């Protein structure tokens, strides 16, 4: 299934819903315990982690360090060891087992720091920090090297991205986007990183483009149906899924689905409500 976790609709969401791409249905599961926007999803061992973002409540607006499991056995959301600080517009990727939790917000703060949990110890310990700081940064993992891509350091947006190499512990740039985004969508699938849509400080982006290692190249391909920033995104039996986000003027329901072998996006679901800055991931 694919899980979607929190995500905005003018008060931080508490959903956790799954869709099924066969059945065409949407499932609602145990709520978060605290609603959060601005999150990121991931899973380890099948449990279904929901990291930083924050909390915008009428009744207050605090960015989150916290680290939540839901487990899909037991329908049950259990609380983890916080982040060493809050991270809202946070990025993340899994490498060995381990989360690292990159980037992202607090208040004024804008984090080039970096930090790793270890779920068989229940620890979070930071680690090499970005030559960059980046919120809203889209992180992923790609033959256990992680990339940092775009982002805003809290002055310009970025096209730039880098890449962390855990056992060197350090960070080296790598060859930029076309295109700043800021808040785009970003996974690997197959043998490439994608970054999808995101936020240039004047439109909401519709493009992708495609990163592959062995050319060290960024290449433009078929674009999405709809402009959106803080979008959701995953992959799912080889196939690029695209949640919800903004397009300037109203937060999508729209999931979108990229087939790399037609190089096509089709329109294949709506969520149950229009949402922005989800947190996704598949188990």
């Amino acid at each position: 299934l694919i899980y979607t976790a929190g995500g905005y609709f003018r008060q931080s969401l508490s959903y956790l819903e799954a869709y099924n791409p066969s059945d065409g249905t949407w499932l609602r599961l145990a709520d978060l315990q605290v609603p959060r926007s601005g999150l990121a999803g991931c899973v380890v061992g099948g449990l279904l982690y929901a990291v930083g973002g924050r909390n915008n409540s009428p009744d207050g607006n605090t960015d989150s360090s916290a680290l939540d499991c839901y487990n899909p056995m037991t329908n049950q959301w259990s609380p983890c060891a916080p982040m060493s600080v809050p991270r809202n517009r946070i990025g993340v990727g899994v490498i060995d087992g381990h989360i690292y939790a990159v980037g992202g917000s607090h208040g004024c703060i804008h984090h080039n720091s970096v930090e790793r949990y270890e779920p068989e110890r229940d620890e979070w310990h930071l680690v090499a920090p970005m030559l960059t700081r980046r919120i809203g940064v889209g992180v992923a993992v790609l033959n256990r090297l992680l990339y940092a891509v775009g982002g805003f350091d809290g002055t310009n947006r970025l096209n730039s991205a880098e890449c962390y190499y855990p056992e060197r512990n350090e960070w080296r740039m790598i060859t930029a986007m076309n295109t700043i985004r800021s808040g785009a969508g970003v996974c690997v699938l197959h043998n490439c990183i994608y970054a999808a849509g995101g936020y240039d400080g004047q439109d909401q982006l519709n493009s992708v483009e495609r990163y592959d290692v062995a050319t060290a190249t960024w290449t433009f391909v078929a674009p999405m149906k709809h402009r959106r920033s803080a979008l959701g995104i995953t992959v799912h039996q080889g196939r690029i899924y695209v949640l919800g986000g903004y397009d300037g003027h109203t937060f999508l329901d729209s999931v979108e689905c990229y087939d790399p072998d037609t190089d096509t996006w089709s329109e294949v679901t709506r969520m149950t409500s229009g949402r922005s800055g989800v947190g996704v991931a598949v188990t």
